[PDB]
Formats: C-alpha cells, sequence, structure tokens
C-alpha cells in the first residue's frame, strides 16, 4: 500500500516541552522560578501556532527560527517584572528548539519502519533546525523536507505536493504521521494515507491533547513501534 | 575547521560502471555480449556528462532520470545492428543509475564522520534518484541535497550556496568531497574546502582517472574512512 511515510516532527516525534523547560532552566538558572518558565514555553509554542496560522492565510513563508525569536522577545517584554535576558541568551533560548529530544519510541520505531518504507521529514521547522534535531533527538531519515523548500507551511497543499514529486511517489502510497489532526486532514486532500500517534503529555502532565476516535484516520497508535507492527515491520533485535 | 562535509556521490561515493553493467546483463540477458554492452555503459556516462556540460552553459536544468532516458534511446538506436530493447526495458534499464552501490569504503567511511560532522549529498540526480541511491549503496545522510532543490546543476555557485543557506552552515566550515577537480573548484570559489577522493576503478580496470597532485585540495585520500582519520574521527568498533 505505501512506499513511505511522512512524519510532522515536532510534538510528533520530540518532546518539545520538556526540551525546552530544561533547555531555559539551564540558561537562565536562579533567575526564574520552574512554574514561571514553564508558563513561558506553553505560551512560547501558543505564539509559534498563532504565528504560522496567520502566515498560512496570507500565503506567506518566513524563517521558524525568527518566528521563534520574535514570539520570544514578545513573550520576555510581557514577563519583564519576573526576569530578564540579553540578547546573547535570547538567541541561546531560541535555540532550545533545534535541541529537541524524541520520546523514548521514537528511534527504534523509525529503524523499524525502515525495513519496509521509505521514512522522510516533512516539518515546518528551517532545514537547518531538522538536520539539528535529528541529532539531539537521533532521527535517522531517508530524506529531510522543510516548509523553507516550498515557501510553505503545513498545511498547504503545495507542501504535501512537493514531497510527493520530490520522492517520486504518489500521494496514495505515502503515509503521513502526526499528533495533529490539521496535518493528517490536508495530507489526506492531497491523497495521502493518515497515521494519526497520541502524544498525552505533549502539553504537559496538566496539558490538552486532541480527542480522535478509531476511524477517523487509517490508523490510531500510541507509538511508532506500534504502527510500525501494524504496517508490517518486524521487529528489531 | 568543519561542520559539514558535502558530498558528490555518483563515482565518489558509488561504483555506478560496475552497477550499470551487471544491470543491464541481468535485464538484457544473452541477447548482448558483455564487451558489447559495457562499451554502452561507458558512451551512456559520457552522454550524461555532455548534457550536464550542455544545460550547465545554458543555465537550465531538466530531469536526470530524463537525461539518461534520453541518452540511453540514442545509444540504443547507434548499436541498433547488434541488440534491442523494448520501451519497458528502456525504463527498467534508466533505473540502473537509481540502484548504485557504493564502493567498499563509503558506508562505515560515513558513519565514522558522522561522530564529529555532519554529512550530506549534494547530487546532481533527482531527488528522487538519491534516495533510492541511499538504500542500494547503503548511505546515510543528515541531508539530501539535489540540484533538483536549485533549478541548476554543479558546478553552479547557486548549488553550493544554497546546500550552505539551507545547512545554515557558512562555506568555509563546509568541506567538499569528490572524485571529481570540477566539483571542487566550482566548491572552492563560494569559499568551502576542497578533498579529492581518488577512484582508480571509476572508469573501469582499463579506465581513465584524473591526476591530482598533493597541495592542489586541501585533502587527497583513497578512501572516506582515510579521510575520516585525518579529520580526527575516532575509528569505529
Amino acid at each position: 500500500q505505501f512506499r513511505a511515510l511522512l512524519f510532522n516532527v515536532q510534538g510528533t516525534l520530540t518532546d518539545f516541552r520538556s526540551t525546552l523547560i530544561e533547555h531555559g532552566l539551564s540558561i537562565l538558572g536562579d533567575r526564574v522560578d520552574r512554574e514561571l518558565w514553564e508558563e513561558l514555553v506553553d505560551q512560547w509554542r501558543g505564539c509559534y501556532r498563532d504565528e504560522l496560522d496567520s502566515l498560512v492565510k496570507q500565503e506567506k513563508w518566513r524563517s521558524v527560527r525568527a518566528v521563534y525569536r520574535d514570539s520570544l522577545i514578545n513573550l520576555l517584554a510581557k514577563f519583564s517584572d519576573s526576569f530578564c535576558a540579553t540578547s546573547a541568551e535570547v538567541e541561546l533560548l531560541t535555540d532550545g528548539w533545534e535541541r529537541l529530544r524524541s520520546w523514548p519510541d521514537v528511534p527504534s520505531g523509525l529503524e523499524q519502519l525502515r525495513s519496509k518504507y521509505l521514512v522522510a521529514a516533512l516539518t515546518n521547522a528551517d532545514f537547518s533546525a531538522i538536520v539539528n534535531v535529528g541529532r539531539s533527538a537521533k532521527l535517522q531519515w531517508d530524506a529531510v523536507l522543510s516548509a523553507q523548500l516550498f515557501g510553505a507551511y503545513k498545511p498547504h497543499r503545495s507542501t504535501y505536493e512537493g514531497a510527493a514529486t520530490l520522492l517520486g511517489i504518489a500521494p496514495s502510497e505515502i503515509l503521513m504521521v502526526a499528533s495533529h489532526a490539521y496535518d493528517l486532514e490536508a495530507a489526506r486532500e492531497v491523497g495521502a494515507g493518515t497515521a494519526y500517534v497520541r502524544r498525552p503529555l505533549e502539553y504537559g502532565p496538566t496539558g490538552r491533547t486532541e480527542d480522535v476516535p478509531d476511524g477517523r484516520f487509517d490508523f490510531l497508535v500510541d507509538s511508532i513501534s506500534e504502527l510500525a507492527d501494524q504496517l508490517g515491520c518486524p521487529r528489531l533485535g
């Protein structure tokens, strides 16, 4: 049925929240309490989503590192009574989004899939960021694709179409994998299969995750290894 | 000194001549003698180089699969008194360029390099072809880049520049690796370091390879593992 799996990376494969919480506390030290920094990180992810939503509607693209940097500067101003950061620290903090750690199932899940399928990233992050995340999150791909290559963010149909034509594969032979329904719904409109990965801690222990019923998408799993099993991939030794 | 190594793939890392000789003999069987098919393969590689040279001068890009297909059709006509192929076999034969095998040093050499450096392909082959070659040649990369992404073939400066800006790395911190001097000279003009890999069998046992003296490029090696040693990469177990 499928020749390749195409992955949403941030959140789907990476625990960005834990990464940015620990990264920020490492840089800022005793000047901020953990509970306060956690709140900023949650608003930071929200600002990122709000900006990409706005740029998608305007059919525009800009550097996602810049999106993260600009939203951090705005949030630092909002939190300025509580703590401060230097310009140098703004850059170091923004780097956290290029140091994401993976969920524990992900490296072995990707390896298991590759016995039968090509695996590729299709991320909204800049190309340089996802290459760096491959090292921090221990991701090995057949190909790395970024919104930067297409001048458009997911869910714009040109991202999925361009991924298909670059890979030389029909959309019906691509399985889109994500912990976000918006991405799967958009891939399905281009012709791709859909696999939803539940990430109940993506927004934290007291966080808010989507509710996806069985049957909405082609697969509904709790880990990448489970998806590999359901696709008939033999287990690793 | 360097953050990433950027690789010429066909020839530099892959024995395309042996691949296409055995691939063609597998498809065509007893209808062609090995010595005759070898001659076609050598002319086929030459036709590919002649066409890319022509397209570079015209500042044009087209599918490299189409370049290989069109040149094969021309050569089949030239050799038509000796043997024939069907349209279906033209496609199967053209597929050989996406099934290239690596030189024996290459998979472990790339793995050794990755302890210290990002490694990426920068190939003139289409994106889909180099993804397929990663499986046949056992190549694992941090990123895959193709002339198709830039609408221009190497040696056009926009390929090296675009690779640098996509990776987020200064050209002076990129080491270009190739068994072809034209590619290294062009990368050097953009600011990259240069590593020449001798491949004395690239054009066959009685084949013609360049003569490169010590000092022309930053490194001059006989294998990727040797390059890794010279870059201070610890050996594999």
